[PDB]
C-alpha cells in the first residue's frame, strides 16, 4: 500500500525515546539498511493513537476501535531494527508532523528520503498538536514500560491565535533538540533508549554528515520548518509541503536567510496563506514554490496510500491525482532541492526541472491570485 523508496538502498526503521519524560525527544528514524530480510514496520503500533485519532476527527472513541480494526495489522516497507548500512556519512532530514497526526504517518516520505541515502528524523511532538503521544512520568515508570498518554488539545476560537504560536515555537525547540540528540549520538554520547528495542545505537557513530542538515514538514509541521529555520543555523534548508502559515508570529518572516521550497497541493492553498509566504520573500534570500495539479492536503500524508480510489476520494485523503504519482513528484523535487542546498554529490539534479515546475502534472509558483 505505502510504497517502497525508489532509490538504491534498501530502508530500517526504528524508535528512539530520549529522555523518558513529556521534555525529551520522541522520533522514528528511517535509515539507509545493510539487510533486508527483517519484518516490516507497524504503520500506527498502538491503539491510543487510534482514539486519538477518533477525538481529532470529531467522533466517538469507540469510533477510535473501528479505525484500529481497520488500519491495526498495516505496515510500511521498512526493515524493523535493521542494521544502519556501514561505510559512509549520510545527511541528515528532520521531519514534523501535521494537527492531528504523529510520528509514524509519512513514512511514504522517510523511507523514499532513506532509499536515497538520508536519515530521517521524524519528531513526535509533545504541544498537544499530535492526536496522540506518550512518554513516562518518572525513571519506574520507564523501567516497566508504564506509558502516560497525551491527547490532542481542542481550541476555542479565542484561543486560536496564541496557542497555535505558543505550538510553533514548542515545535522548533523539539526539532532542534532532536537535531542536537543525533548529533551527540554521532559524536558517540552513550544513551539509554527509553524504548527498549532491539538496535544499538552506537551504530550511528560517525555515519552523519555533521553539515548537511535540513528540515522539512507538512501543513502545521511546514510553519514548523519556517519558525526551525529562523531560530537554528545548523539547519541548511527546509521543504515546507503544504505549510499552514497561520501559528507563525509577525516577527519570523524577514529572518529566514537559508533556502526555503514550497511545495503545495492544488486544492489546499488559499489567499492569506499565500500572502504568508510571499512575506518570505526578498531578493537577497533562495525561495521556491511549486504546486502539483490535482493534489489535496492529504497527498503527503500515509493515509492517501491506505484506501482504495472510491473510500478515498470521498474522505479527501486522495485527489485527482494518483497518490503515488503526487509523492514521487514531491520527493523528486525535494531531492533536487536537497543536493542544491546541501550541496550533495548524487544524482537529484537529474530532477532540477520539478523545482522549476516543468512537468505536465506541476504548475510553477501557484495557481491562488492574490
Ligand atoms: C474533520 C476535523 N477537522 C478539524 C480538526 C479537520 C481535520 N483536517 C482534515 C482531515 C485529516 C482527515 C482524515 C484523516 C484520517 C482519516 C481516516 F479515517 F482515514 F483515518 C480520514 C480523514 C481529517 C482529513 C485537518 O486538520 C487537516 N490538517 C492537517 S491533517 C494532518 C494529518 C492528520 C492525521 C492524519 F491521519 C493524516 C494527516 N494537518 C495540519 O497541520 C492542518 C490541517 C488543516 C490546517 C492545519
Ligand atoms: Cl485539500
Ligand atoms: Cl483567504
Amino acid at each position: 500500500k505505502i510504497p517502497r523508496g525508489n532509490g538504491p538502498y534498501s530502508v530500517g526503521c526504528t524508535d528512539l525515546m530520549f529522555d523518558h519524560t513529556n521534555k525529551g525527544t520522541f522520533l522514528r528514524l528511517y535509515y539507509p539498511s545493510q539487510d533486508n530480510d527483517r519484518l516490516d514496520t507497524l504503520w500506527i503500533p498502538n491503539k491510543e493513537y487510534f482514539w486519538g485519532l477518533s477525538k481529532f476527527l470529531g467522533t466517538h472513541w469507540l469510533m477510535g476501535n473501528i479505525l484500529r480494526l481497520l488500519f491495526g495489522s498495516m505496515t510500511t516497507p521498512a526493515n524493523w531494527n535493521s542494521p544502519l548500512r556501514p561505510g559512509e556519512k549520510y545527511p541528515l532530514v528532520v521531519f514534523s508532523h501535521g494537527l492531528g497526526a504523529f510520528r509514524t504517518l509519512y513514512s511514504a516520505i522517510g523511507i523514499d528520503l532513506a532509499s536515497h541515502g538520508f536519515i530521517v528524523a521524524a519528531v513526535e511532538h509533545r504541544d498537544r498538536s499530535a492526536s496522540a503521544t506518550y512518554y513516562f512520568k518518572d525513571q519506574s515508570a520507564a523501567e516497566i514500560g508504564d506509558k502516560s498518554w497525551l491527547y490532542l488539545r481542542t481550541l476555542k476560537q479565542e484561543e486560536e491565535t496564541h496557542i497555535r504560536n505558543e505550538q510553533v515555537r514548542q515545535r522548533a525547540k523539539e526539532c532542534s533538540q532532536a537535531l542536537s540528540l543525533i548529533l551527540d549520538i554521532d559524536h558517540g554520547k552513550p544513551v539509554k533508549n527509553a524504548l527498549d528495542l532491539k538496535f544499538d545505537m552506537e551504530q550511528l557513530k560517525d555515519s552523519i554528515d555533521r553539515e548537511k542538515i535540513a528540515v522539512i514538514g507538512h501543513s502545521f509541521g511546514g510553519a514548523t520548518v519556517i519558525q526551525t529555520l529562523s531560530e537554528d543555523q545548523r539547519f541548511r534548508c527546509g521543504i515546507a509541503l503544504d505549510a499552514w502559515m497561520f501559528p507563525l508570529g509577525d516577527e519570523v518572516y524577514s529572518r529566514i536567510p537559508q533556502p526555503l521550497f514550497f511545495i503545495n497541493s492544488e486544492y489546499f492553498q488559499y489567499p492569506a496563506n499565500i500572502i504568508k509566504m510571499k512575506k518570505c520573500y526578498s531578493p537577497d534570500k533562495e525561495r521556491k514554490m511549486i504546486t502539483i495539479r490535482g493534489s489535496v492536503h492529504q497527498n503527503f500524508a500515509d493515509f492517501t496510500f491506505a484506501t482504495g480510489k472510491i473510500i478515498g476520494h470521498m474522505l479527501k485523503l486522495k485527489g485527482d491525482i494518483d497518490s503515488n504519482v503526487a509523492i514521487d513528484l514531491s520527493n523528486k523535487a525535494s531531492l533536487a532541492f536537497l543536493q542544491k542546498h546541501l550541496g550533495l554529490h548524487k544524482d537529484f539534479d537529474q530532477w532540477d526541472c520539478l523545482i522549476e515546475g516543468d512537468d505536465e502534472n506541476l504548475i510553477p509558483g501557484t495557481n491562488i491570485n492574490t
